[PDB]
């Protein structure tokens, strides 16, 4: 056996790690990308994964699977999945009380469970480490939410099964980003960890307590249907209406132009994180007419700013459920890429008066670093 890898199995983007020479080596995919959207895309010729994927939904709405998260570890009659199912343009058929996603795949109808989609996912996040590595890649730490059941941790194990790892644990996405920061090396009393997760389609607030290396789930919170996306989403709207204004042109019902601006706002929204002006380049949006367009920080920020503030709500809530006071959080840890929104940083930061958060590892990288961490220690190698 070589080097085992963590892997963030993620709503809407993966990562995965590998813990060499006393560090974490965040493992860039074939394109260059340290993290993989969790995405699956069947055309009339192959199975996309992850960038590739993610890149041509706008073309290709029906046939390209994403949030197969929702759904793994569910049965059809769900409430959750009935409500989803509701939102997404794939089709989800019941199979006997069981959801497969059903997709067109090289012209035939095909079905998968989403632990079959999610197994793609994995296979990917293997090939791309032993293409780094240049090593078989066999072992794996996989994480799941916290909030997780046994139906949902048993799928994603099928998942890993399917995808050829022999999947050495599963963890808990926040116990994950608490062992990445060295959380659990900590001796002595009980470390009351809140991890603010903020992906790109879900929010979840996790509040663990963590004593002599071990890990208790004291509440979550947070809203499953509150992301980046959402951030970005008052974006499109925004520039939706400035196009709007200055090209007396509607682009609402364009998916791909829609798409394509919801991509430059996601970029923007990161190029936000960073500096206080980013630019949204579109070559040819709509009807070719060209967006160069740019949009400060503070109008992002303004955008969004009930949404922001919003995101304290299931802090509260967690703190409520934990029976703990905002006072008696040890550490903040930043999870997602949302999280590096200077203003959520300070909404955040003054919601607890001042305390620095964790966020020196890459808040979309955390996860799989911590995952990359426990493997090595799973298969003895730290
Ligand atoms: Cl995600
Ligand atoms: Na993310």
């Amino acid at each position: 056996k070589g080097p085992a890898v963590g892997i963030d199995l993620g709503t809407t983007y993966s990562c995965v790690g590998v813990f060499q020479h006393g560090k974490v080596e965040i493992i860039a995919n074939d394109q260059g990308n340290r993290t993989t959207p969790s995405y699956v895309a069947f055309t009339d010729t192959e199975r996309l994964i992850g960038d590739a994927a993610k890149n041509q939904v706008a073309m290709n709405p029906t046939n390209t699977v994403f949030d197969a998260k929702r759904l793994i570890g569910r049965r059809f009659d769900d409430a959750v999945v009935q409500s989803d199912m509701k939102h997404w343009p794939f089709m989800v058929v019941n199979d006997a009380g069981r959801p497969k996603v059903q997709v067109e795949y090289k012209g035939e109808t095909k079905s998968f469970y989403p632990e079959e989609v999610s197994s793609m996912v994995l296979t990917k996040m293997k090939e791309i480490a032993e293409a780094y590595l240049g090593k078989t890649v066999t072992n794996a730490v996989v994480t799941v939410p916290a909030y997780f059941n046994d139906s949902q941790r048993q799928a994603t194990k099928d998942a890993g099964t399917i995808a050829g790892l022999n999947v050495l644990r599963i963890i808990n996405e926040p116990t994950a980003a608490a062992i990445a920061y060295g959380l659990d090396k900590k001796v002595g009393a009980e470390r009351n960890v809140l991890i603010f997760d903020l992906g790109g389609g879900t929010f979840d607030v996790s509040i663990l307590t963590i004593e002599d290396g071990i890990f208790e789930v004291k509440s979550t919170a947070g809203d499953t249907h509150l992301g980046g996306e959402d951030f970005d989403n008052r974006m499109v709207n925004h520039f939706i209406a400035e196009f709007k204004r200055k090209h007396k042109k509607d682009i609402s019902e364009n998916k791909r132009a829609v798409r394509r601006l919801r991509t430059a706002c996601e970029r923007a929204k990161r190029t936000l994180s960073s500096s206080t002006q980013a630019s949204i380049e579109i070559d040819s949006l709509y009807e070719g007419i060209d967006f160069y367009t740019s949009i400060t920080r503070a109008r992002f920020e303004e955008l969004n700013a009930d949404l922001f503030r919003g995101t304290l709500d299931p802090v509260e809530k967690a703190l409520r459920d934990a029976k703990l006071d905002k006072s008696q959080i040890h550490d903040i840890v930043l999870v997602g890429g949302s999280t590096r929104i200077p203003k959520i940083q300070k909404l955040l930061q003054d919601f607890f008066n001042g305390k620095e958060l964790n966020k020196s590892i890459n808040p979309d990288e955390a996860v799989a670093y911590g995952a990359a961490v426990q493997a090595a220690i799973l298969s003895g190698d730290k």
